[PDB]
């Protein structure tokens, strides 16, 4: 379906990924995290959130696919906080990283987040 955000529509898939993957900004990051549609309720970004975020996206924008959940628990470990687990990414984004993180960066599909 479509999503409005900055005078613009944008194409979401039925997932509600991002198709227009590089239309996306800081706006279209905070529309698609309260998009209701895809998410029992909306997530509310915290700074950790967003380090979560511009994470995945570099990583695609670098790679052409999302990092595995292995490699991202790592870097949270690393650069968010010592106790940033799976757990943790849960509290954070309560779809998962794959459900609700990479749709909310703006990844065209999760491909890889498992």
């Amino acid at each position: 379906p479509e999503l409005e955000v900055k005078g613009k529509k944008l194409r979401l898939d039925e997932d509600g990924f991002l198709q227009d993957w590089e239309e996306w900004d800081e706006e279209v990051a905070e529309a698609l995290a309260k998009d209701t549609r895809f998410s029992p309720q909306p997530i509310e970004l915290t700074e950790e959130h967003w380090k979560i975020i511009r994470y995945l996206r570099d990583y695609f924008i670098k790679y052409g696919v999302a990092p595995p959940v292995r490699m991202l628990v790592k870097h949270c470990k690393k650069e968010v906080r010592p106790d940033c687990n799976l757990q943790y990414i849960y509290k954070l984004f309560p779809q998962g990283p794959a459900k609700d993180a990479c749709r909310i960066a703006g990844l065209p599909k999760p491909t890889g987040c498992v």
